[PDB]
């Protein structure tokens, strides 16, 4: 096995490629684009890695976008963990800890939910698998004062672990299990919805691939994600899981966290509450958000995510 | 904040690769461990933000939409990289008179129909691009030539496209693709015509990457070419057209000294069937190194495109 790396001609091909020498650009960028490189040439290296080994991986990168999962992998592979793992830590090092626990996002948000005051109503398809389900609670600020007019986001799968936008059986009806519900005077928010099931990924996609090739499964627990927003304070990416399920605490996405299981509590008259049985399931999840420091929320977070039109 | 040599990261990343899984594909999980840690690590060093990390995977999701990771492999130096792996490995062996090997680029297509001695491979009309004979003999490094080895050789029209990656209309199946089986005395003849230098597509992922670092996209005109033999390592190589003004800035850094021959105006084409009397030559020889034990330690399988 040879060792290149540490040799004028690579070292001068990386300043090349990330045109580091070059005329006044985008220096960030080709920052980082060098260290990528610079680290992927000495693993290369170092690992004696053949050129039928990267071109396999380099196919593998054409099947991963062809399949449009690039998000998907980042969160089987720990990576979205990761920014939340840092930010965490950021947090804890600023005192901005003192909030509801965050979480990863995942890759299935629908922008355009329609918005209701204080208790909205999110099953729009009938899904005879799945019992009802109510989600509420309030949201205060970390000084214990609730937060009117704050902005309850939630989004959740159907008894076959599909969202909508992403069913692959076919259309469900547009924001099917995605609402929105602007808090009332005293801070609460209510969803009457069904309860959710744990889903695989795509077993012929990329993400599952690669899986596979390492031995593990690509399932989640069951769970529900919430974005939730209001002036002067921090926007909160969270879910809760549902107690009980068996994946759990094995979950592909390395999701789970213990202040987020709440308790499951059984009731009665669903009627009155235009749920479809007698008996139903109820969830408090209470929400506590971060004023914002300085006026700036450096911990939002951009990225693509779908829209549709309800 | 610095979070990577914590024990919750390392146990993220020995759980996401699964080293502590049932008996499995070791390799596999060394390379995804190995390259998941580093990708960690350089996002806690650069502090890379969740923001600009989304962007990257967005990016990935285009690169693989639009088929191109090959291309953006080229583009920054990775397949030149593997080359220089490779021409460490034979100058530790002691190798050398052979002709000098060089990326293949992502643009080759399987299954061209093999010719005796001579093929004309231009089989579709480019007005803007003149008759060019290449011809030269095989050899081996201890100088005797070869016959009936295989030279295959693919390169651009005058517009800068190949055949079966048009995008302004499909070509006739492999058009300027060709492949001659030499004669008893080595010699390989293809008649075509003169290349114009490739670009990348400038709406997709690699040309987009590219823009972001302030570089092009362009290579000079070149000819590539596959050439094999019985008894000798198959040579992945080509030549680029002298006088190019980007042959020395080729965005996929492919350009090697020895790999530049001169270009002869010649008479006489349409006795050899070109669509003018004036045309251009070039002679390129190769030599081929051979076999070690039998064996061919630096041929590559990757995925190709193949047509009929
Ligand atoms: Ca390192
Ligand atoms: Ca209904
Ligand atoms: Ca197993
Ligand atoms: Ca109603
Ligand atoms: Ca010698
Ligand atoms: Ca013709
Ligand atoms: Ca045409
Ligand atoms: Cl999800
Ligand atoms: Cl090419
Ligand atoms: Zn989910
Ligand atoms: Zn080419």
């Amino acid at each position: 096995s040879v060792k290149v790396f540490d040799t004028k001609e690579v070292q001068d091909l990386l300043k090349a490629a990330a045109n580091l020498n070059g005329d006044a650009g985008n220096a960030r960028f080709r920052q980082i684009v060098h260290r990528l490189l610079s680290d992927l040439f000495k693993a290369i290296d170092d690992l004696d890695i053949t050129p039928d080994e990267v071109w396999a991986g380099v196919n593998y990168l054409n099947k991963l976008g062809q399949d449009g999962e690039a998000a998907l992998l980042a969160a089987g592979i720990g990576l979205e963990k990761y920014l939340d793992i840092r930010m965490d830590a950021a947090d804890r090092a600023a005192g901005l800890d003192g909030g509801t626990p965050r979480t990863i996002e995942g890759p299935l948000y629908v922008a355009g939910a329609p918005v209701r005051d204080g208790v909205a109503k999110i099953d729009l398809d009938d899904d005879a698998d799945a019992g009802p389900l109510v989600i509420r609670g309030t949201v205060t600020g970390t000084d214990g004062k609730p937060l009117a007019g704050a902005l309850v986001e939630c989004w959740h799968a159907n008894s076959k672990g599909f969202y909508s936008h992403f069913d692959p059986t076919g259309a469900q009806t547009a924001f099917n299990l995605r609402g929105a519900v602007r808090t009332d005077a005293n801070g609460k928010y209510e969803f009457r919805t069904l309860m959710p099931v744990g889903y695989g990924c795509p077993p012929q996609g990329a993400t599952q691939q690669l899986l596979n090739g390492l031995g593990r499964h690509g399932n989640r627990p069951a769970h529900v994600h919430f974005f939730v927003s209001g002036d002067g304070h921090r926007k909160l990416t969270t879910q809760f899981n549902i107690e009980g399920d068996p994946l759990i605490w094995d979950d592909f996405a390395y999701a789970t966290r213990e202040e987020l299981i709440p308790h499951v509590v059984d009731k009665t008259g669903g009627a009155a509450l235009g749920m479809k049985s007698d008996a139903y399931k109820e969830i408090e999840f209470d929400i506590v958000l971060t004023p914002l420091l300085d006026g700036r929320d450096n911990q939002v977070v951009h990225r693509p995510r779908a829209s549709a039109d309800a």
